[PDB]
């Protein structure tokens, strides 16, 4: 098909993301390939390359077409694509197995491999509820969070979605009621873990988990918090009996600086969910982890089973190449990476905070935010950033930027020059 | 790397299974080291050999493993592009596919919205039917009816729809959204079961969003088959109160039961479908949810504006494109022929278990075969039995049953079909 025919089948047949059908503002741009930190699309008719500063999503964290990803892929494609995981094990489901259980936080013994962040997320709610279920304690069954998060589509996940400002807003009366604390503040303020343990405690006996994006909340505004709040929420956590689950589907695999998010705190959770970078970006694949405790209670319950099983589970194609993209992360400097990423969106984000439109300015890792004072229009952002060799993705009132960890010092400043325009534009 | 018993011991010690236990399993999970064609190179006793895959890795494998035209579509597409976001972006293998599948699917099925399981795709049609409804301005239509007998996934809101007692639900009292169930759809035609489906749903047509089942074939809730004038009879109740309906194709699209898609046996189009397994080839995990025009509109013209949906990975283009390569593989063969074929070896097959004791039935509907007995299957002494024979098989429940690749020759049917037979005659 040709780029313009592409099109066609896409406005007649294609959904998209959070979108329309025929009442789309935009047309997508077309993709025609992907090396490294760019992307060839499609614009007026011709080819122009531009820096993936999304990497398309929080997933192409060694960018595309990577050789050892690419090969780990085709290797395993050599032996076995798939087989199914009931009554069957191999080596790529072990070798990632192993490999996650080693690296994230301690006391994270057994993994449940699922094919997307959302499912993964359902996963940890049944693991925390079949738990308490196993220790007698059934009324034990909502969930509780803080404002601001984000955790996925499927009709659980969006039942701990942000209520009043969220996406799934309009949704709540057909939603499970979970628990709400305010929005967890930028600085540490004792006062905020005083009132969330003040209000914990009143739902303590029918409460089976705390569950919270750490450190950073992606999807719900890219807020950063400070990590003592995750010793907060581990020690109130144990004290009333309430599991603890992270859900670092986004910042996972160095993206905040540490390994894992949680690791700015050094704190253990029960559950813990990873997904996006977990593949390098290549193929969905998630994972559930939880503790031996966790684990064995829910083995020796009513169920005698962790009462999941999806068909593609522990996908052979997709722990291969995941197996290649951690060990790939693991082999190489990548705190000095992620330092030297931080330090250039520092400095190339730094001139943003003049311009009138803008709010504030923020960085984490390889996290770079300009927060504006109204919503960014992607019909003038979009054109904006291609102008300038970059694909940027604005949300709400957010011009952002999560680069692959491959990407230059050059290129890193060409992301943040494109940022600071686009920024210009939304204050003129 | 690691050795069959390194992997055992990994795996042992770190792995979830589908309903499994972590360290009560009463047998470990055997090593499969390579798959292709129709067999797999499984790990018995430290010596690999060569099974044949009956079960096609639930449903998945339709051309068997390592064909070399969906490996060969999986590295080209490596080479141009692994994945690109969805978000703003579009491409060529999402264009390619949906056009397929708009053309091949039930008419009137217009547009498609891609996810990464079929459990989310079950979570995106439940939201298109209550979504539909909001626009037309009708909120207290959010409830599902379903017929009992039914499978569709293991995220919260699917298990809502999942048969009471195969679903377990009595361990999730009061957590599971309360939906509407008609009792087990019959194998034979009676008017009288649709009649007394039709008043049952007419007293909740006011809170009722959709009607949703597995049209002709269910499956992992028994394996059950019912006349395809059923589903004639659910699109006329349909039609006259105002319900939407959906059929969940996951398991029996793609040609498995004998037509391209169950639905064509009754000639009948649903408002929604899903499907999913087969969609790949068995690669990897994809899963897709088609609506109506007027489905699609509806939402787009409601005061929401947008589905509110957008997994990470929609539409990756890996997954989209050897997904492409199994849909042409398909339809450019005379599917049709083999699948009568596979049909007629596994009937001559199985006959001789319907003499046997504990044999309750014995019944074939395309390439599927199953045998019924009259009590549970002991896996233990199954096991051993299938693998000696060089098969293996997955019974659960009273079932020993089979969904071959459709390259079996009919010598590998009749492997297969001895196997089972094998089986069914211990049990007795
Ligand atoms: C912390 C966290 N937990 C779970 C999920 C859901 O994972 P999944 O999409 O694989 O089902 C996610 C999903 N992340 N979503 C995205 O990064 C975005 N999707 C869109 C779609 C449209 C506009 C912006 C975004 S951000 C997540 O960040
Ligand atoms: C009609 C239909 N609709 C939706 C789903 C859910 O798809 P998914 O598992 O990709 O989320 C399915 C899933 N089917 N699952 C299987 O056939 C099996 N899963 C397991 C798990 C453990 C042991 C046996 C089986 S059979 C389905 O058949
Ligand atoms: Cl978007």
């Amino acid at each position: 098909l040709t780029p313009e025919q592409i099109i066609a089948v896409d406005g007649a047949h294609l959904w998209h993301p959070y979108s329309s059908i025929g009442r789309e503002a935009v047309s997508p741009v077309v993709a025609v390939a992907a090396h490294g930190a760019w992307l060839t699309l499609i614009r007026d008719g011709q080819p122009i390359e531009v820096l993936d500063a999304m990497s398309s999503w929080w997933t192409a964290i060694h960018g595309h077409g990577h050789p050892a990803l690419d090969q780990a892929l085709t290797t395993q494609l050599r032996v076995m694509n798939h087989v199914m995981f009931g009554g069957l094990t191999h080596e790529p489901a072990a070798r990632l197995a192993k490999l996650l259980v080693d690296i994230t936080p301690a006391g994270l013994d057994t993994v449940f491999f699922s094919d997307s962040g959302s499912v993964s997320v359902e996963v940890a709610a049944k693991m925390a509820l079949q738990y308490w279920r196993g220790r007698g304690l059934p009324g034990k069954r909502r969930l509780m969070t803080w404002r601001g998060g984000y955790h996925g589509d499927t009709f659980l996940a969006m039942s701990i979605c942000d209520p009043h400002g969220g996406m799934h807003s309009l949704w709540t009366d057909v939603l499970a009621a979970q628990v709400f604390a305010p929005q967890v503040p930028r600085d540490y303020d004792p006062a905020y873990s005083a009132a969330f343990e003040a209000q914990l405690a009143q739902h303590a006996g029918e409460l089976a988990a705390v569950v919270v994006e750490p450190v950073v909340q992606g999807a719900g505004g890219m807020r950063f918090h400070d990590p003592r709040y995750l010793h907060d929420l581990r020690d109130i956590c144990r004290r009333y009996e309430v599991l603890l689950i992270f859900d670092e589907i986004a910042t996972g695999f160095g993206r905040t600086g540490a390994l894992f998010a949680a690791d700015h705190a050094g704190v253990s959770p029960d559950i813990m969910c990873v997904g996006k970078a977990l593949t390098g970006g290549y193929l969905s694949l998630a994972a559930t982890l939880c503790t031996a405790d966790v684990a064995h209670t829910i083995s020796a319950g009513a169920a005698g089973a962790l009462m999941h099983g999806p068909t593609f589970m522990a996908n052979p194609l997709a722990c291969a190449v995941s197996v290649a993209s951690v060990e790939l992360l693991l082999g190489q400097d990548w705190r000095t990476r992620i330092t030297e990423l931080a330090a250039g969106l520092t400095a190339g984000l730094d001139t943003a905070r003049a311009l009138p439109a803008v709010t504030d300015v923020r960085v984490c890792g390889a996290i770079g935010v300009i927060e504006c004072d109204r919503p960014v229009d992607l019909a003038v952002a979009t054109p904006a950033a291609l102008d300038r060799g970059v694909w940027l993705r604005p949300f709400r009132n957010l011009v952002y930027a999560m680069p692959p960890y491959i990407c230059t010092p050059a290129e890193i400043t060409q992301i943040t020059s494109a940022m600071v325009e686009v920024a210009r534009l939304v204050g003129s």
